[PDB]
């Protein structure tokens, strides 16, 4: 039907139909009389999977023959979403499968909705890993993603009485057709035990063993016949484990719990033993696999053949594990091993909030990983000796830079370990990388300036344009061809269409159709009823104080109060949508969700408001929901306190899909405005420098309450029970925090935010000029392709050259 | 190569080769360069499986169209063994697959050895269920086996220092290609809670829910294109289960533990809560499935369309569950529901030892299954009212027959429940069925004589002749054709060959080749070195006192002592092989294994003995080992105390495969001797009547020790440390039991056993007359086909007619 979706050849359609029927019969063991839509989904998934395997086998054979440098991307999170459509896109099979299924009497879009998300991450960090795998395959890199196969991913969110409830995400219940178990490559991982010193070095003995069984998932590049591998480890007990008899068998669950569940606490560190076990488990299995593959081609060449990228500090134990293997098992001297390790490892930092930093109690490492603690102490002493030689007499620097933190409980700072043991350290947007050098890692930058880099984040335009917004992809392809899908800088060519009346109309029509489709989805699956002519004002991301969903709430209540004050005045109609999950233990985040639904309960049923203002909490935000709502949005809310959002990536998804952005000069918002032009962005609020000046003087929220009558009215409404009639004090914790303990200065940006929102409403009244500004945003989004990001990692960190050349089919 | 293995057509071989290569590539995702023998096994299994599915779908569709009476065989155990060869046999594909794999450069027998046994049973009861499924498919019955999918089956036995060690049987580690998960037919099962009485009947409320997910395995009939289903349930927690957050997810394991592990204690009852949960779990899921299938065609017709066979009392909760469903949910009056239940259910008893009987504490049922306890009390009161009307004034009968046992702890006798609620009760051999009527169920027989039947056990001649002994099957087929494989009574025709010199030679040659093959297997996999010209004297079965492995040990030591006394006298050389697992908690059984290995340690290294006597403990006895050793045996040891082995089925396997039997007149041994003629059997020892007379007088083992010098010598050797030099008192528990507390009267049959063994040795010296007697055994083994057994259940209990007619391919 549409061009970017590829050819529907007669031979291809015929072959797909026969393979579909073959899988239904032989694989699923059904016939058409008993088959449900889920059976049909599985028959299609197996049919598409078959087209991957030839390319998968020949890619891995190709890497064996050519022996390129291998890139290992270690992450505790891979937020993959659904696989069926992405695979069809990358293999150019979408139109052929659409035709084949149509001829069999099925609707393919309906079958696509049956697939579960692979929700093996929390948010930005996990989804970045997923975009990165797609770009690495698309750029022809010999790359492997390594992680954990969690039995339960991020919880499903239900809203009950306005409150978040969590339920287990049993994503494997019906099977996962994309993975292949590889029980033959199972590897042992050791825990506990003790260290013995022989004449022939240290030995780690009397350990408990857990097995790591790998499952491999294919990662297709875009139309290049490259298929890379994501290998996820699953925990298994050995067969003599604990080996009354019955209890010993039931206790195997204790070992296997390592891979049971994803920790859902993001940007807040909890020193839990089970989490530490997960981190070591992925590192120990992965490194054995790396070394095996290297030997099946002298460790001096190891850094020429291996790169290990640490996605935050979560896999930081790779550093002392690599040392352990090289020194204890391979018998290299320390200095040689350290050289190899540093040249192999590189570390990406994703946050600056101090409570998010991993600082493990020494006593936990002592008991679980006694040899690793010894190695970390040795690393620390040698490192501090270099610091002392460079900055003689600076004793406070020695205590600041130490890997060991002294105090009530001694802790290991894993960020300091990563910097010491990596040849490169990067932040994820220009402003974040600068902040790392000027503040939290200042001392390290002064010692080793050459280590510190920037790699601004990006998103894959396969999933985040072609897949989720085919209408937009098509009207763009009509004008400039298809090459932009793997070379996103070509969207700059669209600037020559900013005055083209046909293009203006088509861009606006695509948005309108996306909005109608989403408005329909809402009624169907959630009995909620919205005006599709309203401005769609959207803030979707995990719930955190720093992201300031509360600032958005203050604006919504302001709009509501202004309507009630002058009900017969015209205002631009809005549908304000907020969605995202809260970490189960984070009380304030749970109260914020409740506040949002409470505001909706009042606003959405006030007859004077009519359909001029609606407030909807989007339940169970996840990758498959992002693919639906982002194409429908008019306004993207990116309103974190300046200096707190390291980059953001949702921001980039909205820009690519034809929404304008209201935001602070934070994370990648700075670079987005620089690319598009500040005139084409809705920037407001304090810059980082203004936040610093306020902290020096002392933030006093009372001052804002005293001087801004509209703000005072909202606080009095919250305090008095206007949004919670039966429980008048329900939101007192929120009010108390805002008035006395607000680390993120919500009131300080309120006045500027409301004024900026008025400028948004004014532009939206002129459809033609709104759409021209949109075109200027889409046209300058190219820098934010993860293909650009990965090309920079490849050349500046990993020392490998990307390639757009096809492998042969 | 051999005829009974079917045709190797050019078209068929070509098609098998292409499908094998297809699975290797697309299913396994390998190529020939990296593939291991296990990959090749899986490629073959998937290729053979594809030939099942068409027949499976069309069989189940056939039953839907024709709506025959359905037979539901409920068992906690299905001891299936390996599936690949059995499937090839039943589909006539063995020679074609042999050719196809040969042409691909692989040896099929080697690939067959890779498959794990499905060890979902302990021994005789579990293996009977498996033979029965094969016969039911072969006879065209619309039959379903229902059980539990244990994650861990019967443990793997390792022998360390002569002692049994248990390790977990992780049989699913590499996947199971034969099963199909059916998560779409998942059903809820309830536990705990409480009963509320409304005006509209009882209600069971506030329960905990566990989900039952079914996995279906195909069961092919012999060359009739029938493929029936074995449905095994797996326990899953619901997704709101327990729904700190982390602990709630980890605690899902508590629900899922129901299906984790097979209880390995056979013939000894332990009232464990987890076992009771397993029994209810299988019953509750199965009955919902039965009722659903019945409704998808008025409960008066239920017994016309449904038969439920209870394999011992393990699924006895079917009786009150069916009542619960009919009365509480469907609102039938009690009397009508009871009529339907009795006409639907039938019960097979498999033992007479009182410690094997299930007697559940009332307090466990009260807490776990409060509504079922109420129903059982009501059943009991109505039943005892009938007893009182039939035998007025007989108050002791009322207490003997009660389902409720009074005492320290009140218990429910599940055997009494089964008799009360079934229209038929059967034992498993003629002598056992008579014992049931005369002793343990005498009172019930007097009340309802029409209920009591016999169904003598049998074995499937597909697995237990064609599959495991193709050489024998072939020389038989040469003379009488192939029809005997599904009509085993035709082996009687072999009596006309008892004087045929060619047949005599071929029978003896087949045995010799089987012995050479087994002797080789021993060296290869277990570095043990035997004389293949010796008489192979074999006792394989679970280790129990009643089976008297100890009596065999006394004979072995007698032979050894006789050699040492007259070393230069000729004796017929023997290899004595004993194998079987002991229940983990059964101390005496563990000591018996140790004694057997201890005897071997002395005997096998005495240079004066040479290769005249060897004693080997066969480690990890299981179905796949039985298939190897039984064809190789000369002498089958079936030496239980008269009245203790309900039937035996190993006895029948040996008879069919050309071994002679030394045995007591116990279980099916009685019928085997009756069929073959007592002259052609080696019968010894007390009959049941003699055991009774000894018990009346009182068994005094000292008397035998005082009067039999050879026996006294052995006891002194055991006591003094002759078989345990470093631990002289190691076997004192054994000696103490034999001398003072022997329930099974080992000494009382010793003299007769030794004399009978001398008569065995004498016949073995005349190869020609040994072989003629063998022919007379094989020729009269037909009655012991499980096809005969199932035809009798069908006609006399289930009320359905068997059929040998092919369904169309
Ligand atoms: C120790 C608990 C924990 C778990 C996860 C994390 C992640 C690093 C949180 C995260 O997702 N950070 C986000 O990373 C994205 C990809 O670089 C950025 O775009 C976001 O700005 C950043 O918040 C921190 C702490
Ligand atoms: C409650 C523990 C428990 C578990 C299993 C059993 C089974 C009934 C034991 C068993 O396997 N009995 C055997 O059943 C075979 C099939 O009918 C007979 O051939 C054997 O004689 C009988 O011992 C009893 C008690």
């Amino acid at each position: 039907q549409i061009s970017v979706r590829g050819l529907a050849g007669v031979e291809n359609v015929t072959e797909l139909k026969k393979n579909f029927n073959r899988h239904l019969h032989f694989t699923l063991v059904k016939d058409r009389n008993v088959a449900t839509p889920r059976d049909y989904y599985f028959a299609l998934a197996h049919t598409v999977r078959d087209h991957l395997v030839g390319r998968w086998i020949r890619t891995q054979q190709h890497y064996y023959e050519k022996d390129p440098k291998r890139i290992y991307y270690l992450s505790l999170e891979f937020y993959m979403g659904r696989t069926l459509q992405n695979t069809m896109v990358n293999l150019a099979l979408e139109n052929a499968c659409d035709e084949a299924t149509y001829q069999l009497g099925l609707d393919m879009e309906e079958l696509e909705e049956i697939e579960e998300d692979a929700g093996l991450g929390n948010g930005g960090l996990g989804r970045l890993a997923a975009c990165f795998l797609d770009s690495m395959a698309t750029l022809g890199l010999a790359a492997y993603g390594y992680g954990i196969r969690y039995e339960f991913g991020i919880f499903n969110q239900k809203i009950c009485g306005g409150w978040q409830m969590e339920e287990a995400d049993d994503w494997l219940r019906y099977g996962n057709p994309w993975e292949k178990a590889r029980p033959e490559f199972t590897l042992p991982v050791h825990f506990y035990g003790r260290v013995e010193h022989t004449s022939q070095g240290a030995k780690w003995v009397d350990t408990q063993v857990v097995l790591a069984m790998p499952y491999d998932t294919p990662v297709p590049g875009y139309r290049n016949n490259v298929v890379n591998t994501m290998r996820l480890w699953s925990a298994k007990a050995p067969n003599d484990f604990n080996l009354g008899y019955i209890q010993a068998v039931l206790d195997r669950n204790l070992a296997e719990n390592i891979s049971r569940v994803l920790y859902p606490n993001d940007n807040f560190f909890e020193g839990k033993e089970l989490r530490l076990k997960q981190e070591y488990f992925v590192v120990a299995a992965t490194l054995q696999d790396i070394i095996r593959r290297f030997k099946s081609s002298n460790f001096d060449a190891f850094p020429d053949k291996v790169a290990i990228q640490l996605n935050d500090t979560h896999p930081s134990l790779a550093i002392p594990e690599l040392m352990r293997v090289l020194v204890d098992l391979e018998r290299l001297d320390w200095d040689k091993a350290w050289e190899v390790t540093v040249k192999t490892c590189a570390y990406t930092n994703h946050t600056v909030l101090p409570e998010a930093l991993e600082r493990w109690p020494v006593h936990l490492l002592e008991t679980l990983l006694p040899r690793h603690l010894q190695i970390i102490y040795e690393i620390n002493q040698r490192f501090l000796n270099r610091v002392a030689a460079a900055f003689p007499g600076d004793v406070d620097r020695l205590r600041r830079m130490s890997l060991v933190e002294e105090g009530a409980v001694k802790r290991i700072n894993m960020a300091h370990l990563c910097i010491a043991g990596s040849h490169a350290v990067n932040g994820v947007a220009r402003i974040h990388s600068e902040i790392l050098k000027k503040t939290i890692f200042k001392d390290f930058y002064e010692l080793e300036p050459h280590k510190f880099q920037n790699k601004t984040n990006g998103i894959t335009p396969r999933r985040w344009l072609v897949l989720c917004n085919p209408g937009l992809a098509e009207i763009i392809a009509e004008r400039i061809g298809e090459e932009y899908i793997s070379d996103l800088d070509q969207l700059r060519k669209l600037l020559s269409y900013v005055d083209d009346e046909a293009f203006i109309r088509d861009v606006a029509k695509v948005k309108q159709e996306n909005k109608l489709k989403f408005a329909a989805y809402l009624e169907r699956e959630y009995k909620v009823h919205i005006n599709p002519n309203s401005l769609f004002d959207v803030q979707v991301k995990r719930i955190h104080e720093y992201k300031r969903q509360l600032l958005n709430c203050l604006h919504v209540i302001t709009l509501y109060n202004r309507i009630k004050k002058e009900p017969n005045k015209f205002v631009v109609p809005r549908t304000v949508m907020i969605g995202g999950k809260a970490a189960p233990g984070y009380h304030m985040a749970k109260m914020i969700i409740k506040l949002i639904t409470a505001i909706g309960d009042v606003v959405n049923h006030d007859p004077v408001v009519g359909d001029r203002l609606r407030v909807i909490f989007l339940e169970n935000y996840r990758v498959s929901l992002a693919e639906k709502v982002i194409p429908a949005a008019d306004l993207s809310e990116q309103i974190s306190t300046a200096g707190t959002e390291a980059s953001g990536t949702g921001n980039m998804k909205f820009m690519l899909n034809g929404a304008l952005t209201i935001g602070t000069m934070d994370g990648a918002n700075v670079e987005m405005a620089e690319e598009a032009g500040e005139e084409n962005f809705f920037i407001f609020g304090m810059r980082v420098e203004d936040v610093d000046r306020l902290d020096q003087r002392g933030y006093n929220a009372q001052e804002y309450y005293d001087r801004i009558p509209e703000l005072r009215q909202i606080i009095e409404q919250l305090s008095s029970g206007f949004f919670s009639p039966k429980q008048p004090d329900l939101f007192k914790d929120i009010v108390n925090m805002l008035m006395h303990h607000d680390r993120f200065k919500v009131f300080a940006d309120y006045e500027e935010y409301v004024k900026c929102q008025e400028r948004v409403s004014a532009l939206y009244k002129n459809p033609r000029e709104w759409t021209r500004m949109v075109i200027r945003n889409i046209a300058t989004s190219g820098k934010f392709s993860s293909d650009r990001t990965i090309a920079q990692y490849a050349r500046e960190i990993w020392g490998v050259e990307p390639s757009r050349q096809r492998l042969p089919a």
